[PDB]
């Protein structure tokens, strides 16, 4: 397994653009939007054989997912949506699709200059979050 290797590690958020409207588009209630909005999460990406784990830790939230690449799985998101998630590697990006209630959002991560640039998109609203390797 070579294609995941650049994303393996511990990443700490350092910048965020338009996260408020992305969450607004997602339906996150306004109280939760300021819990998520004023915090810098640490995201940990790891592999244990067949299995990948992506842990997100906050002051507030401490959620994580485990999955095999390209195998849909059930996920409860931090805002309590019950989604169907599929995570692939495509063109050197890691792509996470969530589908729920006939809605979809995607989270794309790519390594640029040793930083992890994460693009969150729903319905033409885009948020860009950039993490630094710890
Ligand atoms: C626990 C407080 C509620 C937070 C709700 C927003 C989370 C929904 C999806 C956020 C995905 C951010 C992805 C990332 O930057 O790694």
């Amino acid at each position: 397994s070579h294609m995941v290797e650049p994303f393996l590690g511990t990443w700490k958020l350092v910048s965020s653009e338009n996260f408020e409207d992305y969450m607004k588009e997602l339906g996150v209630n306004f109280a939760a939007r300021n819990m998520a909005g004023l915090v810098k999460p640490t995201v940990t990406i790891s592999v244990d054989g067949k299995m990948m784990t992506i842990r997100t830790e906050s002051s507030f939230q401490d959620t994580k997912i485990s999955f095999k690449l390209g195998e849909e799985f059930d996920e409860t998101t931090a805002d309590n949506r019950k989604v169907k998630s599929t995570i692939t590697l495509e063109n050197g990006s890691m792509i996470h699709v969530q589908k729920w209630l006939g809605k979809e959002t995607t989270i794309k991560r790519k390594i640029v200059d040793e930083k992890m640039v994460v693009e969150c998109k729903m319905n033409n609203i885009v948020s860009t979050r950039i993490y630094e390797k710890v």
